[PDB]
């Protein structure tokens, strides 16, 4: 078997093959050297004495509210903290990107083809004789079995930290514009070939797609009136393609840049806001530049709007699940004197740990009615009779699910949950464990420590025998949450580096667009620089119902 | 017409209409402040009162010789000076990328959309009163006027640096590489989605390409072998598309990564020397590694092939062609503690610079023979009479000719030097005043400025009027060269920037990947510390002739 399969090389060390039983590693730059990389360098002794721990920092960042209050006011040191959060975050990932599902050594075929989602570690090689490498029995515990004991919701559990149903639609909505699975090559390909926030569920992935979704009068989106309400246009009419299964009726197939969006009527919500929010941008464009033309006022629009979800993004959506204090802030120049590649990959770990099945509640509650699964699916009616003034005010007032801590994923999703784990194991994915160390996070030694309590780490300890052979997914769903929060420490601590890598390594944080220019002018700029979710929400829907991530 | 027609706007300002008959500049980060950008501010007075011209830099690194001798040998102070050129150098290019054909303001379109050359400045605007803005007269010049009068060969120029014929074949198949202009789109799209040095014209440019030209046995390319030399393999074996007349000889059908290197047996040579060079690091590897399969032989070798490539590029063709007595160097560690960009997007005035047809002898000088440019096109043949090593001999010694200084463009090659002219305007290139304020260099004040001359100054005054509508490709190829040169300071400073910034944002160049288990360890790692073009021809060529870049 491959002579790496233990992994042997620690510390960020890469290993290597030297015959068929050997391997040296490569401890280049580790700041470690010795055979398997483990004996530290003297500096490197001192930084590991004088690292504060990840719950150090967050008990830091969750306490002290008056200090906070007092920081958050001083521009200077706002703006300090702000600067170490993106660059500590950001150096933990591979940019230019390295590994893929097929290739664990570096490859220009790895680097150059952008249909596969990147590794943040290589997948375990195929013959290997247990399923995590060395260790653990020759087979895995049976997915259906981890999924019944400790993944599956008994008693709905409510998010602690009062995350809503805004939010959770926010969520999907959002990363679905950069994960973006092929099922037809596999899970370890992407048809998110712009990789990151480039709005291709609004505008289209293709020119094709894109053309057809234009007006070509003002910059503006196709759309249609209905009761005096902006909505989407249908595919009937704009002939693009959307997965409507094939009851759905011809006047309630709307049309947008993500095939998927029909699915959900809280995607669909999104859908029509982000919509109404072009062309609300065209037109003050529009009166900023008379002399311009459809394309600029486009293609400027499309600019704003990225500009604006990162906003967004940052300091409401990331501020809100972070549970700080401390005032995140959307600030392209803190990167200006760093070192920062303004360019992203995305990675299948961070598709894989976004997989917050957890969050969806029991039945959606719109009004005075109560949807369960099978009503809500495909259900654009629900939409427009409720209307999305309604959809706010009830999805600002419902609590979401829990993410970390164990059996909150609802049963109506029992499948997807299934194939998430079944999806990680066919791409060879390395141990809860291995991906720990990879984050600078010490191992778990014990069930017990991962979970927090006794009853599902004993489960646990009956499926998989070792803590080392335990898989990162549904560890992420049953891990020791931090206190009163949603999620547990591994989520955070690999999920915010790749967030932040893909939000700041967008083209426009970059010193040659980060101008008033780029987005046609002062007017433009402040657009992006006061953009909030309620903000989104006055200007596009009617009566500006009140609204946050939180309650 | 378009507000910033005249293009107002200063010192890498950014110039948008506001209103039909309105513009205003964008002097973020410029140093300069004002309607215009032309106000420096305090720290920007001291750095153009200090900064020394490009010709005083030029007149140091070519003089001096006894400081430059000491300098060299210094580690400490080489490293220093090589990661000066690479930051300064690399500044005046803008990555991310911004402006194409299409887009003269920045768009997600003109980023994302890898089908485009991108461009260092944008197109002038579809409705200027003239054709470079709102300067000059309502036509430019006839291209074919343009051409017969300063442009074509009357006798041939030699290259004063000595530069020859491996020097003129090693840029025309390194770079083609990365100029591969798809002419079914237009002059401003290329076929090169890599975007650099990724060797698609040994490997192809897609995977179809790739998996045709591939043995899958020990990471090797397939090959033939013909009087007991290794030649690529042919078209009918490997069902490969390449282009050749319809009666070429079956077996003369060779088939390689890029399509169009068939063309030339100067071309051939280098495809057949960097196949068997492929092969030769094929086995090294297999030797080091009897445990790894055929896939990861062939990638290991490709990422060893890149690092080979950038390594002679650097120090022996850049090398060359500076004429300085430092000593570049390949190093990606210089950068580790720079702010850098590891990407890169090939600029249509990259493509348009380095058109240097007059590098092209009167005829192609191999052994006792003297071949014409119909003799020689499409004609494998050849290749396969003389020999490689016959090839290495003579190229070694054939002198090539000068790109700057005018009138060298040879007769045989006329219509592609009119194409550049032509396709230049249909993608409404600015003037070369405006390319020369934007690579910080003084506009030109006058034709004899230029030149260096009176009699094609004259010439050009009467078909331009103006300096300031006077265009960037022909200008490089009139240009007063450098002292003793090939080039004019044009070529150099926009050349070097474009040059340095897509051979360092290589992804092999960044932290990650440099480092020895990339490239299969130790002994992959030391095939690329050592590479020159001294030892590629040395390993893959019979009888390890003599060769290097300069005639004697
Ligand atoms: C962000 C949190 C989140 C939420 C709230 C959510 C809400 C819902 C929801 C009700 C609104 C339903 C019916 C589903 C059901 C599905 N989920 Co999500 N999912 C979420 C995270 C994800 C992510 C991320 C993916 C990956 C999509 C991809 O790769 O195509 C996903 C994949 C899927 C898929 C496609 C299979 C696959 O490609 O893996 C289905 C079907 N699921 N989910
Ligand atoms: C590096 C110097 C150099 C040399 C020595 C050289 C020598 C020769 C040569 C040898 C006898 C022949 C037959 C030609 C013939 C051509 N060259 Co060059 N060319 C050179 C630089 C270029 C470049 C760069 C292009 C643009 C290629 C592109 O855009 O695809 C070019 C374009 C062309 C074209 C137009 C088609 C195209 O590829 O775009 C023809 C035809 N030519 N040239
Ligand atoms: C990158 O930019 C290219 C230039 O815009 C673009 O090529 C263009 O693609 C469009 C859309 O597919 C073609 O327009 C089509 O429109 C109708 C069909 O609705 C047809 O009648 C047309 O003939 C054509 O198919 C353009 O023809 C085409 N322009 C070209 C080839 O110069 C690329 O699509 C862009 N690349 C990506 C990945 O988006
Ligand atoms: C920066 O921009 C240029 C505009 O190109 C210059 O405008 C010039 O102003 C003169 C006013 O007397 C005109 O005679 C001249 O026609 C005009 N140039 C053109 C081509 O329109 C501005 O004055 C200059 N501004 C500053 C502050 O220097
Ligand atoms: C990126 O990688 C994928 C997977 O190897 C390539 O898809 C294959 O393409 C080949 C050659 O055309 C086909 O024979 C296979 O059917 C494809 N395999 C799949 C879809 O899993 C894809 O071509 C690559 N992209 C590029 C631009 O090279
Ligand atoms: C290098 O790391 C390796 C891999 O973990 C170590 O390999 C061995 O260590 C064990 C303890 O001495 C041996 O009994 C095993 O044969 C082997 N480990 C396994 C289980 O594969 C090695 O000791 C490390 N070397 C150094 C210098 O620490
Ligand atoms: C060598 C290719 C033929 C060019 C001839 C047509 C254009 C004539 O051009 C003339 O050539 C003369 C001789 O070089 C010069 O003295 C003139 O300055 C030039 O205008
Ligand atoms: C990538 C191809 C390299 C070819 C270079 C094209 C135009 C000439 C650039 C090199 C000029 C010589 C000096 C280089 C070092 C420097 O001054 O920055
Ligand atoms: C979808 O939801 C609507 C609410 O508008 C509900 O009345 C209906 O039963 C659902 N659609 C059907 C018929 O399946
Ligand atoms: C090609 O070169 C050969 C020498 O190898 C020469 O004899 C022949 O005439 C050339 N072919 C043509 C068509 O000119």
């Amino acid at each position: 078997h491959h002579p790496c399969c233990s992994n042997p090389c620690q510390n960020r060390g890469e290993c290597m093959s030297t015959g068929f039983d050997q391997y040296k590693c490569d401890c280049t730059r580790t700041g470690f050297y010795g055979e398997n990389c483990t004996t530290p360098e003297f500096l490197t002794r001192i930084k590991l004495l004088l690292k504060p721990t990840p719950n150090t920092v967050h008990y830091i960042l969750t306490h002290f509210k008056g200090v906070w209050n007092i920081v958050n006011n001083i521009p200077f040191l706002r703006s300090l903290i702000m600067k170490y959060v993106l660059t500590s975050r950001s150096y933990l990932i591979d940019s230019p990107p390295t590994y893929n599902v097929h290739y664990g050594y570096k490859s220009w075929e790895a680097f150059s083809n952008l249909s596969y989602y990147t590794r943040a570690l290589p997948p375990v090689a195929d013959d290997c004789p247990t399923p995590m490498g060395v260790k653990g029995n020759k087979e895995l515990p049976d997915s259906k079995e981890v999924l019944e004991k400790v993944l599956l919701r008994r008693e709905f559990i409510p998010d602690p930290q009062g995350s809503n149903m805004m939010f959770a639609f926010f969520a999907q909505h959002f990363t679905h514009q950069f994960f973006k699975t092929d099922h037809k090559r596999g899970p370890g390909f992407t048809r998110g070939l712009g990789h990151g926030v480039d709005l291709n569920h609004i505008y289209g992935e293709t020119l094709d797609r894109q053309h057809k979704l234009r007006l070509f009068k003002d910059g503006k989106l196709k759309y249609q009136v209905i009761g005096g309400e902006v909505y989407p246009p249908t595919v009937k009419d704009t002939q693009v393609e959307m997965i409507y299964p094939p009851h759905i009726p011809e006047n309630l197939q709307f049309a947008v840049g993500q095939e998927v969006f029909g699915l959900v009527p809280g995607l669909m919500m999104y859908a029509t806001i982000w919509l109404r929010e072009h062309n609300r941008v065209c037109d003050i464009l529009k009166q900023e530049h008379p002399e311009w033309g459809d394309e600029q006022l486009f293609q400027t629009s499309r600019l704003i709007l990225i500009g604006e979800t990162i906003k967004i993004v940052i300091e409401d959506y990331v501020q809100h699940l972070s549970g700080y204090h401390f005032k995140l802030k959307f600030d392209p120049e803190l990167l200006f004197n760093q070192q920062f590649q303004y360019q992203n990959r995305i990675a299948s770990e961070f598709n894989t740990l976004y997989h917050w099945h957890p969050l969806l509640p029991d039945t959606f509650n719109i009004e005075d009615q109560e949807y369960s699964f099978k009503q809500f699916l495909y259900n654009n009616s629900i939409l427009l009779e409720h209307g999305l003034t309604q959809f706010v005010e009830s999805f600002t007032r419902q609590i979401a699910g829990r993410v970390a801590g164990g059996r909150n994923v609802p049963i109506a999703v029992q499948a997807v949950a299934k194939a998430s784990i079944d999806q990680s194991r066919e791409m060879k994915y390395q141990s809860l464990n291995e991906y720990r160390k990879r984050f600078s996070l010490k191992p778990y030694t014990s069930f017990e420590e991962l979970t927090g309590e006794k009853e599902m780490a004993a489960e646990l300890k009956a499926l998989y025998s070792d803590i080392d052979v335990m898989e990162l997914y549904p560890a992420l769903l049953v891990e020791k949450p931090r206190p009163d929060a949603i999620f547990g420490e591994t989520m955070v601590e690999l999920g915010a580096p790749f967030s932040l890598k893909g939000l700041m390594g967008n083209p426009i944080c970059s010193p040659q667009y980060w101008k008033p220019s780029t987005f046609g002018g002062e007017v433009g700029f402040k657009i992006i620089n006061t953009a909030s979710i309620q903000s989104l929400i006055c200007n596009n829907v009617k009566g500006c119902p009140f609204t946050s991530f939180n309650v």
